[PDB]
């Protein structure tokens, strides 16, 4: 059907259609006569994974072979979504499944929709780590991802009288066709217990054991016949655990409990007993398969040489005394010796600044949990501070503000000092805050190591995020440029040439149009609500938090429908407002948040005299699957987090991939992506970094806005007299209040700012010429924003290793 | 190699060859050069399989089409040992996967060793569910077994320092390639809640609600291309189930924990909720999985003859009371035509009469568990005593005998009571067992309703207990009667013919002298102990239990033990002695019992005098596929119950089959295979059930005994001296306790005779040719224990359905 979806030959459709027919009959014992579409899933998918099959042990086999330096990617979350059209488009197989489905009688759009997301992450952070493992895959280093199976990903979000309700994500119900369980591999992990001396060191002894049993997914690169592995533990209790006989089998699950959900928090720290389990199980399992796999090949004056551990936030934090841990305890290495050793294999990477975000364990958590690596750290930490105090004499503050101990009414362990005292590189995700990192809250230790400082700006894959979601759009740009781009995204600067060019501009506009439909199609058929597809689409999905400011775009909706009701018969530019997320369940703000969104939509979409000029919809269940679908379908990207707060961002390069404007504050990656596409080519507003840090220094006081301006007034006393909730007349007075007295986000200070901007993309909406134009100068300059550009960085000036584009034999 | 093992085609271990390999590659994603032997036995599980699914599938669409009567067998047990070499000799397949198998350079012997039992049984009463499977697949019956799908089977047994010690049976850790998850099928099943009375009947309101997720495994006949079904259920927890976050979602496991573990109790009744909760969850999702596939065809007239539900033993009693409450509560038929209804479709096998085995539910559990059925139960019992009364009218006692409610302290119900007034047939397992019934514990109901009540003598399937175990001897009978006594074990009468025949004899101690020097082999690698092989192998394996009379077996081991230290220099019959079998985890005295027979064989292997005259040997960890090895190596067989008291056995039947002669009581089946091989051929001895009751009438006084036989007296001066247990003196004292003062079960009264018998079996060991000959005999007589023949009778006597020997197409 269409090029980038590759060739549909005869032989290869024959021979698909003979493996379907197989494994519907051989693997899922079903004849057409009673199969459903799942099964239809199920005999696609098992057709398409024995194709990764031969190129997966392939690749094992010539990483045993070469021996090059492994790079193993530590994460708590991966945020994977669906895997067969993933896995078709790499393989270059989507076209001739295409056929082969057709033929059968079968659509193969509606079998993809049967899968179920791997949900194991929250936002941001884990899909990063689904990101890089795609474009790890497709540079043809020899990567490992690991993590934890979860039994329970991400809840589904329902929205019940407008609230959100959690439902478990049971995603392994029908069976995950994709991984393969590889029980031969299980491995102990020990928790609690005591450290006893002998005269040959120190003992961990008296411990409870927990199994720790791998899960391998294939991770296929993009048409390079590379197929690397994402290795996930689940928790098993060893069959003597507890062994009256009933209760004692029962209670199994108390170490089974380790993998069983995965904490919905985002840039929230949650000190519970159970996450430290979940931290020290991913650490210890893997970082026996890496010494198992180094040895298989005395000397660790060569296992930097051959191992990368990236540290995917604090998270997997433990693996530093970990390491430490087994090289002197179980390996007899000096503690010198083995410093060196971990120092230049870790690296940590950083991913926020909010500080009810960073990680600080109480001691007597770690003390119970795992005594021994309590004493390692606190040795770590005396070694350290001497380091400081020989380079900053006298300097007693600063020896109290580097100390990885915490002084308190409780004693806490700062797991960020720790991560940068144990690694030789530390970095942020984008520019501005790689330069917070130095000139904030690691300041001390920027000026101890500078050299340990560095910068690797996000990406995203532009496989799911281009090709998989928007094949259209791919398409289009093929036919100009040729299909190079896909795994070199910096080519796109070739279609500047193309701004002018009277097809190419009805093309882009075209296949705009298109996927809007295609959305507003999708809605009503599983959500029963009717958008109009002429309208500007105007769409804010993220995870719900203070920081991100759904509140301030709630108030510019607050404001659009107000001028309506004023001067009801004048002109205004239709648009439909999407905003959609997850909330914590235990953030109740965030909560509170949803219910007011779904409100004003109670009240604006039913108003006569708004008509269809403004409609404000609640994207339930937002999620990787969702985001394939409505990001296609945007015209107007809202990124408009308070300045210093969002690390990055990469729902903002998504949509800068696929054709939507972008209205934002000069915040985390929002910085770099106006400065590859020209600031006259972005809705910038708002404070910078800067005029947040003027306005602390003075206090910020949002009575001010209040008493000047009188638009925002008119929605305060909105909120507070029920306006939004006649029944319930009070039911926002936690959201006033918190706004008038003690918003840290300062919402009301780029309110005049981000409303007058609004009118400026709204102007422009009315040129579509001269909307799709910057559209194409959006596009064009997204190549930066490319994961193959982000892992190339890390691997040439982090990992020491060189990426590959060439590919392994078929 | 031999012929009952198949043919082996060119072109069938060609197909086998490269399928094995196709496996390999593409199943378990392993390359031969990392491949353990468990990963080829997986590719040579999943290579049989296939043959499996094209004969499973016509046959289940073969019953969907004919729309025969459907046989529903309801267990809370099914003891199914090992499947690939069971699948093998079902489907003629063996000899080709040898050939196939040896051509890759692998020995398919040691690969079958490798798979786990599915242990979902604790002896008899669940091998005869699996029996009854085997039978009815070969007998052509549209038959379906349903259970639970036990995530822990029985427990595995070590012995540490004598003393039984469990773990837990993870069978499922590596999977299990033989079922077929159906999530598709999944179906609620209610909990707890209340009634309420509306003017339309009464309805269940409030109710918990648990799922059950079904996994079938196909259960394929012999020679004849059916495949039936076993269908397992396992509990699965709903998704708002519950729904801080965290906890909600980990409390999943109180739903799931219903099919966590099974009861390892055997002839023993333990009153636990979490019990009760097994036996609804198993009638209740099977009873909506009948009535679909009946309405799959308003009228219920008809389900009787659509449908038989055979109850083994009481354990899935809720049937009767949820069938009336699915047929009053929600179809809405008058109780008099649900009640024809449910009676015409239900019958009760009985098991046992040992009072401590009996159900007997207390009303407070099933008051606050299950109101409706206890409301049925009572309204039951009101119209049944009615009846009672008509029929024998003033008899008051007779009304409290025959009660479904118990009165007491604690108010129960009896669920053999209400299985026979549920049931239009009541069975006992052997024709002692059966008249015992209407003697004793049923005779009230037996005057009440005499057409009820049939005997079923229990039966043994040919294939696994003689092809499969024994293919030395199926081959020495295959060649002089030919094949078809496989599935038509009458024909074994035709070897009478060669009793003496010498070169039959020949052949029989041959086998016989293979089987022995093969299990003493088995018994030095896993188990680093050294026994004669010229020896008679003397073997009791079953449960512990006092009711089997392990102990009387000690008694007679002690007394040769004595004897032989007395006279050393006399020749006496070397014998090794194996005891083995499993004791459930709460009950003390059968541990016990454990611990002096592991205590006799640590003073009698040691003891230099003996030499090899006398080995005892505790067989650990006693299963099913431990049972396959040891039962064709035995020479004699002890079945030593007190008469009375083993319904049946089938382990019996197991040792004759295999060319052990018998020593027994005249209890159970016994009766019947003394009568069938002729008592010249049998070692009978003890009292006779009369005999046991004029010991009861007059009053058992073990310390007569002890007075008047003095190598009694000796060994119960041994055991209380410590001579046993020198570092312990008082170790035994409850067992000499018990003995002298409240043991029901007669050791001393039978002690006497007992001894006299085996020194007769030691006279006839001493004349091979005679032994052998007298062994033809009872392998000769030994058809009738054929479960073909039992289930035959099943289906005439019960079902009302003919079962047929021929073929379903290819
Ligand atoms: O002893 C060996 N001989 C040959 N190949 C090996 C051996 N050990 C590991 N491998 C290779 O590496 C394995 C990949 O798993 P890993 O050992 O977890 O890295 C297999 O797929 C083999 O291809
Ligand atoms: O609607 C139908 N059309 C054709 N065959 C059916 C239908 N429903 C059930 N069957 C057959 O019976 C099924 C066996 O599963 P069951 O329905 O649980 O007995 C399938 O394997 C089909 O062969
Ligand atoms: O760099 C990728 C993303 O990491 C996100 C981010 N997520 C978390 C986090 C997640 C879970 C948790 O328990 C604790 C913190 N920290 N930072 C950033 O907010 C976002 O700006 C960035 O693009
Ligand atoms: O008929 C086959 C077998 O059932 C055995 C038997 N087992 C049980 C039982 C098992 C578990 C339980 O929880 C409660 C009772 N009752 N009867 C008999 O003892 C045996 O003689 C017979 O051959
Ligand atoms: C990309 C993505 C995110 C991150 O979006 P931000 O706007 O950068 O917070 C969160 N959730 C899902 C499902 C995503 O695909
Ligand atoms: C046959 C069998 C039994 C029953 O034996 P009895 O001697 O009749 O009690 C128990 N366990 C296993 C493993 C069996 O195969």
């Amino acid at each position: 059907q269409i090029s980038v979806r590759g060739l549909a030959g005869v032989e290869n459709v024959t021979e698909l259609k003979k493996n379907f027919n197989r494994h519907l009959h051989f693997t899922l014992v079903k004849d057409r006569n009673v199969a459903t579409p799942r099964d239809y899933y199920f005999a696609l998918a098992h057709t398409v994974r024995d194709h990764l099959v031969g190129r997966w042990i392939r690749t094992q086999q010539h990483y045993y072979e070469k021996d090059p330096k492994r790079i193993y990617y530590l994460s708590l979350e991966f945020y994977m979504g669906r895997t067969l059209q993933n896995t078709m488009v790499n393989l270059a197989l989507e076209n001739a499944c295409d056929e082969a489905t057709y033929q059968l009688g079968l659509d193969m759009e509606e079998l993809e929709e049967i899968e179920e997301d791997a949900g194991l992450g929250n936002g941001g952070l884990g899909r990063l780590a689904a990101c890089f493992l795609d474009s790890m895959a497709t540079l043809g280093l020899a990567a490992y991802g690991y993590g934890i199976r979860y039994e329970f990903g991400i809840f589904n979000q329902k929205i019940c009288g407008g609230w959100q309700m959690e439902e478990a994500d049971d995603w392994l119900r029908y069976g995950n066709p994709w991984e393969k369980a590889r029980p031969e591999f299980t491995l102990p992990v020990h928790f609690y217990g005591r450290v006893e001396h002998t005269s040959q060191g120190a003992k961990w002894v008296d411990t409870q054991v927990v199994l720790a049993m791998p899960y391998d997914t294939p991770v296929p690169g993009y048409r390079n016949n590379v197929v690397n592995t994402m290795r996930l533990w689940s928790a098993k209790a060893p069959n003597d655990f507890n062994l009256g006989y009933i209760q004692a089998v029962l209670d199994r699950n108390l170490a089974e409990n380790i993998s069983r959900v995965l904490y919905p928090n985002d840039n929230f720290f949650e000190g519970k007993e159970l996450r430290l389990k979940q931290e020290y199980f991913v650490v210890a399992a893997t970082l026996q398969d890496i010494i198992r796999r180094f040895k298989s090949s005395t000397n660790f004056d060569a296992f930097p040489d051959k191992v990368a551990i990236q540290l995917n936030d604090t998270h997997p934090s433990l693996a530093i005394p970990e390491l430490m841990r087994v090289l002197v305890d179980l390996e007899r290495l000096d503690w010198d010796k083995a410093w060196e050793v971990t120092v230049k294999t870790c690296a940590y990477t950083n991913h926020t600044v909010l500080p009810e975000a960073l990680e600080r364990w109480p001691v007597h958590l770690l003390e119970t949990l795992l005594p021994r690596h309590l004493q390692i750290i606190y040795e770590i930490n005396q070694r350290f501070l001497n380091r400081v105090a020989a380079a900053f004499p006298g300097d007693v503050d600063r020896l109290r503000r580097m100390s990885l101990v915490e002084e308190g009414a409780v004693k806490r362990i700062n797991m960020a000092h720790l991560c940068i005292a144990g690694s030789h590189a530390v970095n942020g995700v984008a520019r501005i805050h790689s330069e917070i990192l130095k000139k904030t809250i690691f300041k001390d230790f920027y000026e101890l190591e500078p050299h340990k400082f560095q910068n690797k700006t996000n990406g995203i894959t532009p496989r799911r995020w281009l090709v998989l979601c928007n094949p259209g759009l791919a398409e289009i740009i093929a036919e100009r440029i040729g299909e190079e781009y896909i795994s070199d995204l910096d080519q796109l600067r070739k279609l500047l040439s193309y701004v002018d060019d009277e097809a190419f501009i009805r093309d882009v506009a075209k296949v705009k149009q298109e996927n809007k439909l295609k959305f507003a199609a999708y809605l009503e058929r599983e959500y029963k609500v009717h958008i109009n597809p002429n309208s500007l689409f105007d769409v804010q999905v993220k995870r719900i938090h203070e920081y991100k400011r759904q509140l301030l775009n709630c108030l510019h909706v607050i404001t659009l429908y107000n001028r309506i009701k004023k001067e009801p018969n004048k002109f205004v530019v239709p648009r439909t407002v999407m905003i959609g997320g997850k909330a914590a369940p235990g953030y109740h703000m965030a909560k509170m948040i949803i219910k007011l969104i779904t409100a004003i939509g109670d009240v604006v979409n039913h108003d006569p005299v708004v008509g269809d000029r403004l409609r404000v919809i609640f994207l339930e269940n937002y999620r990787v699957s969702l985001a394939e679908k409505v990001i296609p379908a945007a015209d107007l990207s809202e990124q408009i987090s308070t300045a210093g707060t969002e690390a990055s961002g990469t729902g903002n390069m998504k949509f800068m991939l696929n054709g939507a404007l972008t209205i934002g504050t000069m915040d985390g990656a929002n910085v770099e992506m106006a400065e590859e596409a020209g600031e006259e080519n972005f809705f910038i507003f708002g404070m910078r970094v800067e005029d947040v840090d003027r306005l602390d220094q003075r206090g910020y006081n949002a009575q001010e806005y209040y008493d000047r301006i009188p638009e925002l007034r008119q929605i305060i006393e909105q909120l507070s007299s029920g306006f939004f909730s006649p029944k319930q007349p009070d039911l926002f007075k936690d959201i006033v209040n918190m706004l008038m007295h003690h918003d840290r986000f300062k919402v009301f200070a780029d309110y005049e700012e981000y409303v007058k901007c609004q009118e400026r993309v709204s102007a422009l909406y009315k040129n579509p010429r001269e909307w799709t134009r910057m559209v194409i100068r959006n596009i064009a300059t997204s190549g930066k924003f490319s994961s193959d550009r982000t892992i190339a960085q890390y691997a040439r000036e982090i990992w020491g290793v060189e990426p590959s584009r060439q590919r392994l034999p078929a």
